[PDB]
């Protein structure tokens, strides 16, 4: 047993972290709201960017893995938490979106720890 200034390759991170991202995409219908960037104009919520200073969604995180924009695995993890925190901050606790956020966050919390241990 062993509970674990380092640099990983894009291929190393995709092999390790894409299966965790795919686990999120497979949660249906819970992932549908997180697949594309929030569009305040389409959704008629011009107050969105007054609460969320830094947008995040699954499509953005998929591009970053796919184009080698992550170098340490904690860079991927922070973006995913940014996505869930944004959603938890902006939406009311009673809304379907907040509860969808909570299910995704559970599913992420219960798979990322082992994956980190393997890197
Ligand atoms: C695939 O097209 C998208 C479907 C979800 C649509 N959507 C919708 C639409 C509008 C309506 F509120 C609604 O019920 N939507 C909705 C549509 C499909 C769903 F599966 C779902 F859970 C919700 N609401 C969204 C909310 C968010 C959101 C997130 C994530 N964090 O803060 C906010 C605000 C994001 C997307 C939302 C936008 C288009």
């Amino acid at each position: 047993h062993h509970h674990h200034k380092k640099i990983f390759k894009p291929e190393e991170l995709r092999q390790a972290l894409m299966p965790t991202l795919e686990a999120l995409y497979r949660q249906d219908p819970e992932s549908l709201p997180f697949r594309q960037p929030v569009d305040p104009q389409l959704l008629g919520i011009p107050d969105y960017f007054d609460i969320v200073k830094n947008p995040m969604d699954l499509s953005t995180i998929k591009r970053k893995l796919d184009t080698g924009q992550y170098q340490e695995p904690w860079q991927y993890v922070d973006d995913v938490w940014l996505m869930f925190n944004n959603a938890w901050l902006y939406n009311r606790k009673t809304s379907r979106v907040y509860k969808f956020c909570s299910k995704l966050a559970e599913v992420f919390e219960q798979e990322i720890d082992p994956v980190m241990q393997s890197l």
